[PDB]
């Protein structure tokens, strides 16, 4: 299984029309796998979307006495059921490193901690994360009758989107957390693949330096991520990496080659370890002073020619509604990375590559 994939983060709280637009666009484009969020942590974040998944510790779904609210499990159920009809496979991420939709800092606020990375260390927080993931993985989909544990439309669980641990640059805290959590998920669900969902950073590996000497922090362990050590964990099935040179300090004239070397390095390491590897987010800002389509072509050619298992752009959106609707009626391009199923050269490129992978 090799594929072109994408991401969409609003599949657990937008309307049926909007969810069907994303998944129909994926099918029409040849996009075989969509990576989505399976979290909405904290009462403020749930209230902002009037959709509830984990508003407080031990509360899963809508709090007793709250009426006229959406249940994010029901919306996830509808997305799964539609993806199953349309032949799209889903990778579902279980918590966010970042504060969007609550993230790890929401868990740290619940348990009265004092730094984001207490999420990995406080046993009361780890227990709450396991209680949440057990509730989700055991959840019976209301549109299918099939618990997520048994649902083949789900391709993989991911532990945490873009997890970082800057307080432990040895990389050990994340290794121990990923071992514990990936083994815990395998104990709940022996059927599905497990991946971390990290960006792929290295931690000073002999012979691996960045292109051009830029974004050295992605190679020298600054974020507390040792990708090679994480991929070596027995209960992690495939490696994940992300690629945003414009966020990371690379110059625009080096975006293409920095990305190219990033992809080559990750494929080399995963091939030696002997597990599959997925470039599961990449993006160049629409306003960058370079040809975005040609960078995306180069990167997808490299993943394809070097034997990587998938390439997934951030991000695919569909029709919009309400306050999230742009000048053409789509969900807006808020971050400069949105692709939709239109006549843009990016959209045409994805269609072309989805025929080859
Ligand atoms: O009453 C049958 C059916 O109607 C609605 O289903 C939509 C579905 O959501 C769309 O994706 C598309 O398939 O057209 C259908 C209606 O013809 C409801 O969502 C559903 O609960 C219900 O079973
Ligand atoms: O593309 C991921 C990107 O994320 C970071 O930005 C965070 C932001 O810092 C947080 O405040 C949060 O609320 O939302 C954003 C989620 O992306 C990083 O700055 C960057 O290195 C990383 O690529």
């Amino acid at each position: 299984f090799r594929f072109i994939g994408s991401n969409n983060y609003y599949m657990h709280y937008k309307s049926n029309r909007m969810i069907d637009s994303v998944l129909e666009s994926a099918r029409d484009m040849g996009i075989k796998v969509l990576r989505i969020w399976g979290f909405l942590d904290g009462e403020s974040y749930c209230r902002d979307k009037n959709t509830y998944m984990h508003p407080e510790p031990g509360v899963f779904g809508v709090p007793e006495g709250i009426s006229n609210a959406q249940n994010g499990f029901e919306r996830l159920d509808y997305t799964i059921a539609k993806a199953k009809e349309l032949g799209i496979k889903l990778i579902i991420v279980l918590v966010n490193n970042w504060d969007d939709f609550g993230g790890m800092n929401q868990y740290v606020r619940w348990f009265g901690g004092t730094h984001h990375d207490d999420f990995y260390r406080d046993e009361r927080i780890k227990e709450e994360y396991k209680k949440y993931v057990s509730f989700l993985i055991n959840h019976v989909n209301v549109y299918t009758g099939v618990p997520y544990r048994e649902e083949p439309t789900i391709m993989a669980w991911e532990l945490a989107n873009e997890l970082r641990c800057e307080t432990d640059k040895s990389g050990n805290t994340l290794v121990e957390w990923v071992k514990e959590m990936s083994s815990y998920i395998k104990s709940l669900d022996p059927n599905h693949l497990v991946a971390v969902g990290d960006e792929g950073f290295f931690s000073n590996y002999e012979g691996f330096k960045p292109y051009g000497g830029e974004a050295e922090w992605a190679y020298n362990g600054w974020s507390g991520v040792d990708w090679k050590k994480l991929l070596s964990i027995e209960t992690v099935d495939f490696g994940t990496f992300h690629l945003y040179p414009s966020h990371w300090g690379v110059s625009p004239e080096n975006y293409a080659q920095w990305g190219a070397k990033w992809i080559e390095d990750h494929i080399k390491i995963a091939k030696e370890i002997g597990k599959p590897v997925v470039l599961e987010e990449y993006g160049i800002p629409k306003s960058a002073p370079v040809n975005r389509t040609a960078i995306y072509r180069l990167w997808n050619d490299l993943v394809y020619d070097l034997g990587g298992d998938g390439a997934m752009f951030w991000m695919l959106a569909g029709i919009g509604e309400g306050s999230d609707r742009d000048e053409r009626g789509y969900y807006p391009d808020y971050d400069g990375f949105r692709i939709v199923n239109d006549d843009s050269p990016e959209a045409e490129l994805i269609r072309e590559y989805a025929k080859l992978f």
